[PDB]
């Protein structure tokens, strides 16, 4: 685990958007960052909930397909998912690094050291096989250098561990050396007002606020206080929603946008939902009716907010 201070890597709103945005920043690719920072989305998969997979937040994953569509539609940027093999992945990395200097790779977070596993043991943290996105910067004789943009860490990983991480079965499915090529046959210029108008229109038309209500209604039905792991998953999933709210506050300041006056209050409500979910998971604090009521209140507040944003 890393000695130095944290890296000033692009946060985005999830691991995928973090990696795309950090890649775009380092390689001077315009549009990508603004398209990420203007995203406004919510999903809920009740099937994923009862499999205790990542069932809510800004976007399904690990690959953010809606973000890929936005990059194509707004900037004519195509993010191609390549698959490779145990015998080919490193040579293909060498070719990518010589041409581009960076390779975006799907990795099993289990093998990464952005989290100090030794020190976290004390706090009853488990080391899970979760998919994550890293940026490969260097291939050496027996090791590689990777950046973790989402967690603002970097490390030298053994060639053995790097290959293992990129060939691993995770809780969400199999990695086979997946990498992400950012391509344009002719980039297109988008604007902040267009990006927000399209996002907030889609949010209302697809009734994404309804998916918050669904999440809340499903929380209300968790009557078993002895099985709370869903609450930790929910806590982690909603980080993406907090990041979108903060990203929109930061867009408002940068571009002097007119916003409804309760954006910070909505962010605060999401932070409270996350606090109550974590403390419920951790030591059984609060109750599922209390948490459900708050999720259903924010659902209505988010519907109203999206309507008010589209008027201005
Ligand atoms: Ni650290
Ligand atoms: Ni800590």
């Amino acid at each position: 685990h890393m000695a130095s201070m944290l890296l000033d890597t692009f946060q985005g709103y999830n691991a995928y958007s973090s990696a795309l945005g950090e890649y775009a920043k380092q390689k001077n690719i315009d549009q990508v960052e603004n398209i990420i920072l203007s995203q406004w989305s919510f999903f809920f998969d009740e099937e994923q909930f009862y499999k205790n997979q990542w069932y809510t937040g800004a976007a399904d994953g690990p690959v953010d397909v809606v973000l890929n569509e936005d990059l194509r539609n707004f900037a004519n940027i195509e993010v191609l998912e390549h698959i490779s093999s145990e015998s080919q992945a490193i040579d293909e990395g060498r070719k990518v690094l010589e041409k581009h200097g960076l390779q975006i790779v799907l990795m099993d977070f289990y093998y990464m050291n952005s989290f100090n596993w030794k020190s976290l043991s004390r706090f009853n943290v488990t080391r899970e096989h979760d998919p994550h996105f890293a940026v490969l910067t260097q291939i050496n004789e027996n090791s590689v250098h990777i950046i973790d943009p989402y967690y603002h860490h970097e490390e030298n990983m053994s060639m053995e561990d790097f290959i293992k991480s990129r060939n691993s079965m995770t809780k969400q499915g199999k990695i086979s050396f997946n990498s992400y090529e950012i391509f344009s046959n002719g980039t297109k210029k988008s604007n902040i007002k267009e990006l927000l108008y399209y996002r907030f229109n889609r949010y209302l038309q697809e009734k994404m606020f309804g998916k918050i209500t669904q999440f809340g209604q499903v929380v209300k039905k968790q009557l078993d206080n002895k099985d709370r792991k869903w609450a930790f998953t929910g806590y982690n999933c909603l980080n993406s929603v907090v990041y979108q709210h903060q990203n929109l506050i930061n867009l408002q300041k940068k571009f002097s946008l007119e916003m409804p006056p309760n954006l910070q209050e909505l962010l605060d409500n999401w932070a409270l939902i996350r606090k109550k979910l974590f403390e419920y998971y951790s030591r059984g604090s609060y109750n599922t009716e209390e948490i459900s009521n708050l999720i259903c209140k924010v659902a209505s507040s988010e519907e109203q907010f999206a309507q008010e944003v589209l008027k201005v």
